[PDB]
């Protein structure tokens, strides 16, 4: 998994380690080993949501499989759930598109999957 | 809808009032209550289009339906108006990717849409 | 084709001349006019890469065709190659996602390429 987070909570409310934990957690969610794992936070964004600029977050997870109905509500509870504990983004203000990736559209290492 | 705008225009050409705009126009676009209108302006950014550095856009709209071909030829003259007016952005320099998402691969409040 | 990178990579070590270097092995990659191609770079990203923040890179190709198997093999041979010698990304710290587009599903100028 990839996962990326857009964000207009600012830089300092990222705790140290988030992205550690997120590396961790999503391997544990996956069953995927976390050197394949990426995390990227974009703070300070300039967003809204609902007409609102309250904190809210704007996401995605990339995979090359491990994507389904099951799979993504629990993913989705663990993201939001996280999002809403370490950055105070109500879960009511965070979108993650997910993305079941096929291997042959992913570039990796010169060449792809 | 949600909608996501990547610009070299500066922060400070960005009105304070484009996320508003963009949500209200959206919702008038698709039917949608706005309270589900997510809107993303991300500028400063470096980028060449037509390898020019002129004011150029690329852009993301993901719904869960509403989306497809009439549709989508709307809502480019929709955004191509707005950038254009909000943001001085030639029409011609602007790429918007549409995403009709799954229920189930759009998470919000700790679950899907499933 | 459209191409963005997002690195945790600063600024200062990205060359001068980077975006028209895409641009031009873009256009010989794919065959198409350097015209319609945009490219777009991200520095400076709070991002990590096997729980390590070396440098690393997550990046996109969108294309309406010209995208599959061999294809995409070559691209990221290419562009990983790019990374790598202009700014000391390794390749096996890269991601590169490649999405063949529906023409009705790409925006341009108050329409679709439908
Ligand atoms: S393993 C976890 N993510 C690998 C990946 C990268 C792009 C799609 O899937
Ligand atoms: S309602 C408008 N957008 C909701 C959405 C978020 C992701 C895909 O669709
Ligand atoms: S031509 C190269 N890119 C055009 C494009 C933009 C979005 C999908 O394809």
């Amino acid at each position: 998994p990839m996962f990326i987070v857009n964000t207009n909570v600012p830089r300092a409310s990222v705790p140290d380690g988030f992205l550690s934990e997120l590396t961790q957690q999503l391997a544990q969610a996956t069953g995927k080993p976390p050197q394949y794992i990426a995390v990227h936070v974009v703070p300070d964004q300039l967003m809204a949501f609902g007409g609102s600029s309250e904190p809210c977050a704007l996401c995605s997870l990339h995979s090359i499989g491990k994507i389904g109905g099951a799979q993504n509500r629990s993913y989705s509870k663990l993201l939001c759930g996280l999002l809403a504990e370490r950055l105070r983004i109500s879960p009511d203000r965070v979108y993650i598109n997910y993305y079941d990736m096929n291997a042959a559209n992913v570039g990796w290492n010169n060449s792809t999957f």
